[PDB]
């Protein structure tokens, strides 16, 4: 047997807002978080825009001192973290905090501070190197300093599973709790690679968008006019908690983490296979787990990271699994305005499909203009949809055809 | 209910071999991997030595084409996996392909080539950053590539939790299968930090051994004369397999892993207690998990890296764990002749730990020439010492307070 997890507190930084509350009214809006990138010489590069974080304050969580040994990524990890346990009202104790644990995961780390710490190497040598440079940017440090700060003293670790991780991250700590190694977990993902290497990176893998001249129009999942993903900055963070301690104490549910899925394609280094085998797979496992039939999903959170191929393979992936019910779930990429988090696109996917139950609306895909061949499902075109959602899936698919796949129920 | 989890396979590559039966020898003879590094210039750096690999040839698993994409961690990955799997002698179908899964981590991944991308992004521009650059550095493309090469279409995922990474890989892909989410795992770990920026980094934080001169001698866990860790590469991969399913194919079964434990120190983002209290919190969940009496332990292989703090804490550990039979189990650190391969430590000492138990043996603490204050164990130094061995246990300790145990038995 196992125990049942709920969802008692969220946590986020968006290129929509610097808490959930903020983003998520984005989100109904139809509002787009995508930019031109400012403070960097991006002239070289064929892509100048992306989904930055705006205004984030991180003295509002450390100290001066503290947040000069950290990478944006982990200081970003750590306000959703800070975030999602304030929103909980959980009180760690000594009688509970061995029953406490993080997984907050990262697919690129710290690529900032590799950046800045590189040029010190090259024009000055090692000995300029910054003392915290390997423990402020290593992926595990969210994790680590969270767990520091709060006196967590549960299972820490952290996934690192490209644009997989925040989807991971948080069914991994399901699995924690569910079998009975915690009570509580905060779980999710964040990720800072706006640098000359990130976009860089991509770049040179043509993975972009290069629309330098609508950067709000970029992102456009499922359009036959999309020309790849939009790289954006951010971190989301779950409180996942046992049921009965979440009663107990009488904490606010917002839902239950009913279903985990994970898979591989087995396919291709950065491209899924052109009928979505993989995440095909996935989703029926998810669905398995939970012991749900399709015919009960009523909101899917797409990966749609607006790819020629990935967009396609996923339309395919949902024909597959929900045959004659494909057409009357609805399916949305909140990517269409957040662009690609990366390894926190799960964490932030995972909790809009949490306030999609709770608020009864199927989010936005923006930009979708004219959708392309054989995307004829509904993927809530332009604006947002108030429907009847019991049951939300959210989907991840990485490099190295990794797949993740959480299904969320409503709690009563 | 919980399945039961053995070991049918195992990879290596090491500071003392390219394969596991050669590193073993080594290890059996109390010799040193640790050597003056050749592959760049050190002068200007405090730290000039490492456990490099020697001789590797990449074209005895892979393509030029293919190999030439890969950071060095990755392709010691898939070297050290594809060993394990060959060594199974598990045939993978469509009847059981779903059913295999993949978790190879890395504390570090790719730094040498981040290094080489940040250096043409700086003198030469962003067009010059390779379009593999991305696919080919990041952590998760071990287990990605694995599962494209063989056809794994389990769980993939990648743990990075710094040098604890080897034996929560190991941990969780137990779980994976003790749970029925597979029936085999590839698991363990890989590392190359050894370019500017690893031993530069470790260098600004004082954390490493400046004996340039011994460099043999360097790597002196418990020794009064220890001044930090040496820095090593390599890799360590077990298949891990449920009982029923090696026993139904006639698999050759090592030992059985019986538990695992993990906690978190929430102490210190770099330094542990000097008690040891989460690593005695780790060691204790593993022997709970276990279900085991503390006086089944015969075998140890410490975290031991030679670092003044660690190698104190984990006596304090034991002591406290295992009171008077303290005195009564062997504990050694294999890392006096491999040095600390930091992600990959854990894969290659739980390797260590299963050869203990095949050969009635514990391997050696080399350089163990005067044992510190307190250091009064039997901590096997200078020689192996043939003894009985039904139980080890393999401890890791990590950046971030991030504590692994994994306990190992014979299977009969
Ligand atoms: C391209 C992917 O790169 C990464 O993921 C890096 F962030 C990597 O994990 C790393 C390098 C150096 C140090 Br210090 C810590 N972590
Ligand atoms: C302080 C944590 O205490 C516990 O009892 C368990 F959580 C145990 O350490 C553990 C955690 C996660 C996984 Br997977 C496996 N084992
Ligand atoms: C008996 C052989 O060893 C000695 O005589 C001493 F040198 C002692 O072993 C020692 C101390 C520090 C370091 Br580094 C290395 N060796």
């Amino acid at each position: 047997s196992r125990r049942r997890v709920v969802i008692t507190g969220m946590g986020m930084l968006s290129p929509l807002g610097l808490d959930v509350p903020s983003s998520w009214e984005g989100i109904l809006a139809g509002r787009s978080g995508i930019a031109p990138i400012e403070h960097m010489d991006l002239s070289a590069y064929s892509t100048r825009f992306g989904g930055s974080v705006k205004g984030f304050n991180v003295e509002e969580y450390l100290s001066a001192k503290e947040a000069r040994k950290l990478d944006l990524f982990i200081q970003y990890g750590l306000a959703a973290s800070f975030q999602a346990v304030r929103d909980s009202g959980l009180e760690v104790t000594d009688a509970n905090r061995e029953r406490i644990g993080v997984s907050m995961g990262s697919g690129i780390g710290g690529l900032t501070n590799i950046e800045n710490n590189c040029r010190s190497l090259f024009e000055q040598g090692p000995r300029r190197i910054s003392p915290f440079f390997v423990p402020g940017s290593i992926i595990n440090m969210v994790s680590g300093f969270l767990s520091i700060h709060l006196g967590l003293q549960g299972p820490n670790y952290a996934l690192t599973t490209a644009q997989t991780t925040g989807t991971h991250s948080i069914g991994m700590a399901a699995r924690n709790i569910a079998y009975g190694e915690a009570d509580v977990m905060v779980a999710g993902g964040s990720e800072m690679a706006a640098c000359g290497l990130g976009l860089g990176g991509f770049g040179a893998a043509r993975a972009l968008s290069t629309r330098n001249d609508e950067p709000t129009r970029a992102s456009r999942p499922w359009d036959r006019d999309r020309d790849g993903f939009v790289l954006s900055d951010g971190s989301g963070a779950l409180v996942l908690e046992e049921l009965e301690h979440a009663r107990a104490r009488g904490a606010r549910i917002y839902a239950e983490l009913v279903g985990f899925g994970m898979s591989g394609d087995a396919f291709h280094m950065t491209a899924p296979p052109e009928d979505g085998a993989g995440a095909a797979r996935c989703m029926k496992n998810a669905l398995r787990d939970a012991g749900l039939d399709p015919r009960q999903v009523d909101y899917i959170n797409a990966h749609g990271t607006s790819t020629p191929a990935g967009d396609i393979a996923e339309i395919a992936a949902v024909k597959s699994v929900f045959g004659e019910h494909a057409h009357a779930l609805s399916m949305s990429s909140t990517k269409s305005m957040t662009g690609h988090l990366l390894g926190a696109a799960g964490a932030v996917e995972a909790i809009f499909s949490v306030l999609a139950l709770r608020d009864q609306v199927a989010p936005p895909t923006i930009n979708l203009d004219n959708p392309d061949e054989g995307c004829d499902l509904d993927l809530v075109a332009h604006e947002a949809k108030p429907r009847k959602i019991d049951v939300a899936l959210s989907n991840s698919f990485g490099f190295g055809g990794t797949n993740g796949t959480l299904v969320f129920r409503r709690f009563a």
